[PDB]
C-alpha cells in the first residue's frame, strides 16, 4: 500500500486502501520507523458522531492502525504476522474539527507483544486522548 | 436512521454522514441496563488485510455504550461522552456480522461503565470493551 | 500452597503463603474451577491506604492473584506457566471495612492468552472494582 | 514516613500500617507534573513464585499517581482518588529494586491523568500503568 502509505511490505493486499476503513476515512500515514511512527486525518463528517463531535472510536482506529502497522513494517519480512490484541484509548478533550494527529512510540518490543503509547493531538497541538496499544506478534499461518 | 435514542430534535450530523452509518452500525435493542446493536462486515469495515479493524469493534462499543446512556440521561439535562475504552481482541472476524451487547454495571453520578460483548456470526466471543461514560450536566 | 488455599500443584513453591504479598494481606481462594473462581479479604489496615479505604492496589492485586493463579489450576500439569500480562482495575465505589470479595468469571481461554472478568464486592454485596486480567500462558522454561 | 505528601493533620492509618508503609514504597521526588517512587523488592512484594507480584507494580503506581494528585489539590479543597488502573506487564523482577516514575499527562478538572513506568535495577522496562485519578471536592 502506498494510498494512505502503509508500509509495503506486500505485493498484493486483500483490501484495497480507498476501500477499508482506514481509507474511508481518510487515514494517512507520515513517518514511519521501527521505534516511532506517525499518521494524521482530516476531520470530516465521516469521522464524526450524530453530536459533532470526532467519534470516540476514531481515534482507537488511528491508533490501532498505526501501531499495528508500525509493527507490521519490522516483523513482516521476518515472517511474522502482528495484530492489535488490546487498545486502552483515554479520551482527554473533543475535537469538532481541523485534524487529528497521532504519534506513535514504542515502548517495548517483546518476541510476543510489542506495546506503543500513542498520542492523539489537535491542530493546536494539545493532547485530546491517548491509546496504549498492545500487538501481538506471530508467525503467519499462511 | 441506525435507530440511535430520539433525544432530541436536530442533531449536528445526520446518520448517514457520521462515522456510523457510514459503516453501517445499527442499534436493536436499548434499555437503561442493556443495549445490543450490529453491523453487516463489508470492507469499510475491515483493514487492508481483510479482517474487521479492530478501530471497528472499538467503535461499535463506543457508540453503544455512550448511546444507551444518553437515552437516559439526556432528557435529564446531562450529557454523556466515552472517557476511557479498553478494548481487547480474542478471535479475528472475516466476513458475516459483528453483534454486540453492552451490559451496564455501574451507573454513577459522573461515571457509567459497560461491559460490551462483540460476537460473530456463530456467536464465538471475538472482542470485549470495557466502556467508561463521564456523566456531566450540559453545556448551554 | 493450602495456607491460602492457592492451587497445589506443586511440590514446593519458592515463597512460602504467610510470607508472601497475598499472605500479607491474607488473601484466601475459595471456589476454583477451571472457568470460575473466588477469594475474599477481610479489611485491616494492612489492606489500606492513609487515608482510611481500602487501595486501590488491593483490589488490583486480589484480581490479579485470582485470575492468575485460576489459569495456573489448569496449565501448570500442562506444562505451561501463566503469568499476568494486563491488569486493568476501574473503581466504582471504596471499601473502609470488612471484606472484599472477587469472583473471576473466565471468559476466553486461547493457547497463549486467557482472560478472566473480575469482580470485586463489598459485605453489602456491591459491585466496588472490576478488572479485566489478561493472563500469557506459555510453555515453564524449566 | 514512606515521605507521602504531607497535606494534613491527621491521617487515618499511620504509614506503617498501611499497604505502602507493608511493603515498603517510598516517594522520592515530587512535583506536580512528575513524581517518582520506589521499593526494595523482599518476600512481602513477591508472589509464591518468587517474582515481583503483578500487584504490587500496580499499588506503586497507585499510590504514586494518587499521591501526587492530592500533593496539588488537596489544598484546594478537593479530594483525590484512583478511577481506572491499567497495568501492563513487560518483563518480570526476581529481586533488587522496583522504580516508578510518574509523568502527568493530563490535568482536568475532574480527572488528571498519569503515565506510570516501572523499572528494575538495570533500568530495564518492567511494567507500565494508565493512571486515571478523579478529581473531587472533598465531602464534609
Ligand atoms: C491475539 C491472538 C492472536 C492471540 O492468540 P490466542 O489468544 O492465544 O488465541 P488462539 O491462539 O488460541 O487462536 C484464536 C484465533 O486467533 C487466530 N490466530 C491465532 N494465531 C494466528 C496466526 N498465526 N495467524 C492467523 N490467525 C491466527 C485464529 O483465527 C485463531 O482461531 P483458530 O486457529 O482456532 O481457527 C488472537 O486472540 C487473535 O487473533 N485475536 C484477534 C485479533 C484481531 O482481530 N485484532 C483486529 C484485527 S487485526
Ligand atoms: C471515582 C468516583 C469518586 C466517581 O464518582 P461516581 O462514579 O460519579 O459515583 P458517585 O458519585 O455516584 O458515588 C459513588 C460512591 O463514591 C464515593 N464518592 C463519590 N464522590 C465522592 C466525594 N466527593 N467524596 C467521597 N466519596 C465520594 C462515595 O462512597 C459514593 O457513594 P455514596 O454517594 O452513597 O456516598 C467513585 O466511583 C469512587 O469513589 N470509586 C472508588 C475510588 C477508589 O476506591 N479508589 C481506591 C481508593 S483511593
Ligand atoms: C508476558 C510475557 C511472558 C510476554 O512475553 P513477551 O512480551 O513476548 O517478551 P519476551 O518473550 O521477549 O521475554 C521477556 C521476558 O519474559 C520472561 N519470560 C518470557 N517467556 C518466559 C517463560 N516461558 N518462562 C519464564 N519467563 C519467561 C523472561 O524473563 C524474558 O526475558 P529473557 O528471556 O530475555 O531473559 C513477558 O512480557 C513477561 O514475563 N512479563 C512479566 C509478567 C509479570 O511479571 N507479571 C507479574 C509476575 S507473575
Ligand atoms: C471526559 C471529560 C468531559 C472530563 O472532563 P475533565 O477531565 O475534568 O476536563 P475538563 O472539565 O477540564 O474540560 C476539558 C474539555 O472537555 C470538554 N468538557 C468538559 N466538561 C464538559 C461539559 N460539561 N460539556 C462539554 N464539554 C465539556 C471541554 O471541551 C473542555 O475544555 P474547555 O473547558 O476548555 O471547554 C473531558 O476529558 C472530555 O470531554 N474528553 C473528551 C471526550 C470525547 O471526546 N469522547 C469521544 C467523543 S464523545
Amino acid at each position: 500500500a502506498t494510498g494512505g502509505n502503509l508500509p509495503d511490505v506486500a505485493s498484493h493486499y486483500p483490501v484495497a486502501y480507498e476501500q477499508t476503513l482506514d481509507g474511508t476515512v481518510g487515514f494517512v500515514i507520515d513517518e514511519m520507523t521501527p521505534e516511532r511512527a506517525t499518521a494524521s486525518v482530516e476531520v470530516t463528517d465521516t469521522l464524526r458522531q450524530r453530536w459533532g463531535l470526532v467519534h470516540g472510536g476514531a481515534y482507537c482506529a488511528l491508533a490501532e492502525m498505526l501501531a499495528t502497522e508500525a509493527t507490521v513494517a519490522v516483523v513482516h519480512e521476518k515472517g511474522m504476522m502482528a495484530v492489535g490484541q488490546s487498545n486502552h484509548t483515554s479520551f482527554f478533550r473533543p475535537v469538532k474539527e481541523g485534524h487529528v494527529r497521532a504519534e506513535a512510540v514504542r515502548i517495548h518490543a517483546g518476541s510476543t507483544t510489542w506495546f506503543w503509547d500513542v498520542s492523539l493531538r489537535d491542530d493546536a497541538g494539545r493532547l485530546c486522548a491517548v491509546s496504549s496499544m498492545s500487538i501481538a506478534v506471530r508467525p503467519r499461518r499462511d
